[PDB]
């Protein structure tokens, strides 16, 4: 499901480690686009982190920071404030196409795919997050 997102990436950063794309089996993968020079990032990010911490294990999904921070030093001290996953600074590549695939324009952005299928769930779920905190409906399904 996810070769289609990430071509090629076996492992993704958890604090200072990594973790096998593999271990995604059968979660909701949210694709998190955002940066350290982003303004409305600032007051969203906490609501995600809020939203994570209640709920990734008991809704089975994970959130994966995919950088629009150019400069590696940015990217790390911005994640390193994270509690979820990362694509590799080194894989910033695989990150502006994806970008491209769907069709990213501003961030932050949140995009929840099935790992197991690949199929796109919900686009717009850092729009429906502010306004749903206890997730009652959650995952935002796209129509």
């Amino acid at each position: 499901g996810l070769d289609k997102y990430l071509p090629g990436i076996e492992k993704l950063r958890r604090g200072d480690g990594e973790v096998e794309v593999k271990s995604l089996a059968g979660k909701l993968v949210f694709f998190y686009f955002s940066a350290s020079w982003c303004p409305p990032a600032r007051g969203f990010t906490p609501q995600l982190i809020e939203f994570y911490d209640k709920f990734h294990e008991s809704k089975n999904f994970e959130v994966v920071f995919c950088t629009w921070d150019e400069e590696e030093d940015g990217f790390a001290g911005y994640f390193a404030k994270m509690p979820w996953l990362a694509v590799p600074f080194a894989q910033s590549e695989a990150v502006q196409k994806l970008s491209k695939h769907f069709n990213v324009e501003s961030i932050p952005t949140l995009i929840g795919v099935d790992a197991d299928s690949g199929d796109v769930v919900t686009t717009r779920a850092r729009a429906t997050l502010v306004k749903d905190p206890e997730g009652e409906q959650f995952p935002w399904k796209d129509a």
